[PDB]
């Protein structure tokens, strides 16, 4: 069962929290789909972003914050653990100085907070994926 | 009613057809929501592309071709009539010279042949956006 993309969640993180999220790029690498997550302090899409992920599937990622509606300092990675034509498994852990994205269970991605944790109210999953699970830790 | 988006069609093009496209973005504006139509010159989505014209809406248009699996010169404009939160009517018209893109019933983009339009035989439709009509001129 596919869930709703862009998918919009609300949510509430502290250190320890993982974000699990399963889903399959809508077309294959040569095409470049995206991958976006975005962990927002409020419901509203216009809200800041403490941690913004996107993946230019099959070619890199680039991480960000957006804080009082300006975009801060880029940082990218090299890193494609992502399997063309594969469904993949994120687990985004919340560890106390940093966000750490896994893909199938290793970690290739880290973005220090320049939000705090407790800021983090909202996350939305979008861009040219399906979704079958999207799970916040109890 | 809303058609399947990527949204991929068999057509056949000549001087003087129009492909017109209605859809509105998923999400605002300040999110950069993005569309992409690629001109294919066959069903399989890896084949090459004649027209690729990509809309960061309310950033700026990038257009190119891929040839022989390679990608070419970027053409960029900085034109934007798109209306955040607005459904769009695209209108590509397939002159002799060039495809000409319509927003809106006025041209705003141009991209100059680099392949023969008779080379060309599906269009591909996607990102961002949903879709109400998919229309290419008899």
């Amino acid at each position: 069962s596919l869930l709703s993309v862009p998918h919009t969640e609300s949510v509430s993180l502290s250190t320890g929290s993982t974000v699990t999220i399963k889903g399959r790029p809508l077309v294959c690498f040569f095409n470049e789909p995206h991958l976006q997550v975005d962990f927002h302090t409020e419901m509203k899409e216009d809200s800041d972003i403490a941690f913004h992920f996107q993946v230019y599937f099959g070619n890199r990622v680039v991480m960000n914050s957006r804080e009082f509606k300006i975009w801060k300092e880029e940082v990218e990675s090299k890193n494609m653990p992502f399997q063309d034509g594969q469904e993949f498994e994120l687990s985004i852990l919340v560890l106390e100085d940093k966000y750490q994205v896994m893909v199938n269970g290793q970690a290739y991605y880290n973005f220090n907070h320049r939000i705090p944790v407790s800021s983090v109210k909202m996350v939305q999953v979008w861009r040219d994926i399906s979704l079958t699970k999207f799970n916040v830790s109890n």
